[PDB]
């Protein structure tokens, strides 16, 4: 069933900085996740060009943003490439060890925290708003996995069967108490218009 792993010391530190550095432009987290979703979708398009069969698991290439005010979660879903157990475990397929280092080198020399994603580690910006992140994923070459973390130094991976998802990645953000603004329809619309306005894939904003 559940496996628990430690974050590489460096990522544990990056996460820590995000959680513990005072920085109020928290909204950028949405841009960064949306920007991973876009890339993930880029990858599935790229392979499909040579191999139509890769989109047997779904033809549509899009992003859903799903607020749920009851559970207090913001879910970002794509039908992009997904991650294998191994990518999941390895820093969710980022070059996070090298990218973290640079980011901090770059932080000492005039970079703010919103530059995070220029270092390939935008994912962790989730922790600006989220107390706990669950990432469900399905890659064509593997089964469905759930990854989970509330920082603290550890993450867990387990396989996942409650609802198959064909192909893609579902980043579930359980918001901190004081961050429920990110569940308001007008706040999400404003953010998407302001930071992810022009992007290669449709974004549906679910209503409640």
């Amino acid at each position: 069933e559940v496996e628990t792993f430690a974050f590489q010391a460096e990522i544990a530190q990056l996460m820590s900085l995000i959680i513990n550095t005072f920085y109020s432009n928290k909204e950028i987290f949405l841009r960064e996740l949306i920007s991973n979703s876009s890339d993930a979708l880029d990858k599935i398009r790229y392979e499909s060009l040579t191999d139509p069969s890769k989109l047997d698991s779904g033809k549509e290439l899009h992003i859903n943003l799903i607020p749920n005010k009851q559970d207090r979660t913001l879910t970002i879903v794509d039908t992009g490439i997904g991650m294998t157990k191994a990518d999941l475990i390895n820093n969710l397929g980022t070059i996070a060890k090298s990218g973290t280092k640079a980011f901090m080198e770059a932080l000492q020399a005039g970079a703010d925290i919103s530059m995070i994603g220029q270092f390939g580690v935008g994912f962790y910006s989730a922790y600006l708003v989220a107390e706990k992140v669950t990432v469900i994923t399905k890659h064509n070459d593997d089964e469905q996995y759930a990854w989970e973390s509330s920082a603290g130094g550890s993450f867990t991976v387990r396989t996942d069967t409650g609802e198959p998802m064909g192909r893609g990645t579902k980043v579930i953000l359980h918001l901190k108490e004081d961050q429920t603004e990110y569940l308001e329809e007008r706040r999400i619309k404003e953010i998407v218009k302001k930071h992810s306005q022009f992007i290669g894939y449709p974004i549906t904003l679910f209503v409640e």
